[PDB]
């Protein structure tokens, strides 16, 4: 009955509800272009659901030795993020009709973010934890650079409802993604300052907002209709 359980339970509920709602809504859409966004965006909280549920049940948790202590690390988060973060970038890329090469590069930079963040979460040499964290944060900053300079630029050729929706999602994304590396740095994977219960509450708010909040905004806009 670990104290962070409550936040995993509430994350499981919120992700489950969001998945359902988005499914119900997506089932009623016939527009070809809109259906693709629904599929992708319903899949995202679905995957987060399974991983929050897993973590609630005590899977995806391992102890890593570093700084003279056994430290609890939820690796299940990375299995979620490995698929969900590129799917959220895909939403944004299809919105602004980004080029296939840009999408490859993003997904590739995202895989590297997640994978190097994983390696760092599992690293036993304390200082090497932060080498992997820095490389991960670099890859995240490449992504955000691309969203902000590349996509915004592209979105500016599009219809106003597309440009407006993109900007909102881009802003939500940059604010919430940028908070992840900070939480990791001060939390249990990092400096150990913020306790695991509070850290789990923080990832909860950020994940729900970055998937369900993002989703509500995207799927209720007129921008997804071709
Ligand atoms: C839906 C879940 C989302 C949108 C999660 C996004 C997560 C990140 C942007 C995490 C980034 C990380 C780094 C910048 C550095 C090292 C650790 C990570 C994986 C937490
Ligand atoms: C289930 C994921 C479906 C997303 C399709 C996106 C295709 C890109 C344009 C052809
Ligand atoms: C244009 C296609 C790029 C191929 C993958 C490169 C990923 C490197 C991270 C910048
Ligand atoms: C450490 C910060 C890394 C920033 C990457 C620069 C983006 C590439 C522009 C083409
Ligand atoms: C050129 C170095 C890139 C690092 C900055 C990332 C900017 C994020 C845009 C919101
Ligand atoms: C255009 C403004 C979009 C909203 C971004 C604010 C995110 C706040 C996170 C708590
Ligand atoms: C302790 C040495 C840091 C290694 C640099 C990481 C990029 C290759
Ligand atoms: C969004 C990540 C910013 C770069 C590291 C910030 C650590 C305070």
């Amino acid at each position: 009955g670990r104290p962070e359980w409550i936040w995993l339970a509430l994350g499981t509920a919120l992700m489950g509800l969001g998945t359902l709602y988005f499914l119900v809504k997506g089932m009623g859409v016939s527009d070809p272009d809109a259906k693709k966004f629904y599929a992708i965006t319903t899949l995202v909280p679905a995957i987060a659901f399974t991983m929050y549920l897993s973590m609630l049940l005590g899977y995806g948790l391992t102890m890593v030795p570093f700084g003279g202590e056994q430290n609890p690390i939820y690796w299940a988060r990375y299995a979620d993020w490995l698929f969900t973060t590129p799917l959220l970038l895909l939403d944004l890329a299809l919105l602004v009709d980004a080029d296939q090469g840009t999408i490859l590069a993003l997904v590739g930079a995202d895989g590297i973010m997640i994978g190097t963040g994983l390696v760092g979460a599992l690293t036993k040499v304390y200082s090497y934890r932060f080498v992997w964290w820095a490389i991960s944060t670099a890859a995240m900053l490449y992504i955000l650079y691309v969203l902000f300079f590349g996509f915004t630029s592209k979105a500016e050729s599009m219809r106003p409802e597309v440009a407006s929706t993109f900007k909102v999602l881009r802003n939500v994304t940059v604010v919430l993604w940028s908070a992840y590396p900070v939480v990791w740095l001060i939390g249990s994977e990092g400096a150990g300052i913020v306790p695991l219960n509070i850290e789990t509450l923080l990832f909860m708010v950020l994940d729900v907002s970055a998937k369900v909040g993002f989703g509500l905004i995207l799927l209720r806009s007129r921008a997804i209709f071709g």
